[PDB]
């Protein structure tokens, strides 16, 4: 039964996440789809492919002019991609347009649906269109949180955007937290920096933090967080907090 998983962030880690959490559930034994909802194509050029030379793209998935399936590339790792390129950045324009804009990418996963167990989306540094299609799409969201400073405002914004997403496009849309990210173990300031969020938001923060950055600090992070992913798919399991219950 396919879960969707929404990776967002509107502040620009994140793509190294959908990247990372992906392998690590395809070496767990799950068919996998990456999704690219960012024009830049960071996921689609980190993986090996050059967005300006693809013939077609997610942009004309989106659109309907070109069914999902054909417009799906290989990975390396195994895992299977829907790529973006600066195509897309016409997207955003042209379905403002149109009625039921949010719904673009939620029914072109329906036509994929049975192909894979778990898909994965990229969303793009922003709250537009793009990124309300990727969370209008999801069962799941989580937001990747840099802890190498004090920044974290956007966290109330990006909060308000999932509640208002829950009340008119996807009432099911869950927010499991945030995954930290860029996590420097040798101060302190990493740590206060997320005790602070976890203090100011109504935002589960989740373990364990990815370390700033095949059997690397991050890459046992990254496989020990997707295999509390699985369990919490499987069992409803709690997904484990940055500070234990």
């Amino acid at each position: 039964m396919t879960r969707v998983l929404a990776v967002a962030n509107q502040k620009g880690a994140k793509t190294t996440t959908v990247a990372s959490i992906g392998a690590a559930l395809t070496e767990q034994g799950r068919r996998v789809l990456l999704v690219d909802l960012d024009p830049q194509g960071c996921l689609t050029f980190s993986l090996g492919h050059d967005p300006d030379k693809l013939p077609v793209s997610v942009h004309e998935v989106l659109l309907g002019d070109v069914e999902p399936s054909a417009a799906l590339v290989r990975t390396d790792e195994g895992m299977t991609l829907l790529p973006a390129n600066i195509d897309l950045a016409g997207a955003e324009a042209m379905l403002l347009m149109r009625a039921g804009r949010e719904y673009a990418l939620k029914r072109a996963l329906a036509k994929l649906d049975g192909d894979f167990d778990v898909v994965i989306i990229d969303c793009p540094p922003s709250l537009g269109v793009l990124t309300l299609n990727g969370l209008t799409a999801a069962h799941d969201v989580i937001v990747p949180l840099q802890c190498e400073t004090l920044a974290h405002r956007g966290v109330g914004q990006f909060l308000r955007t999932i509640s208002d997403v829950q009340q008119i496009t996807n009432p099911d849309l869950k927010l499991l937290g945030a995954l930290p990210t860029l996590y420097d173990s040798r101060t302190t300031h990493s740590r206060d920096v997320l005790l602070d969020v976890a203090d100011r938001y109504e935002l589960p923060v989740l373990a364990p933090p990815i370390p700033r950055t095949r059997k690397s600090k991050g890459a046992i992070a990254y496989r020990e967080f997707a295999d509390a992913l699985l369990r919490h798919w499987k069992s409803g399991r709690k997904m484990p907090t940055f500070t234990p219950e």
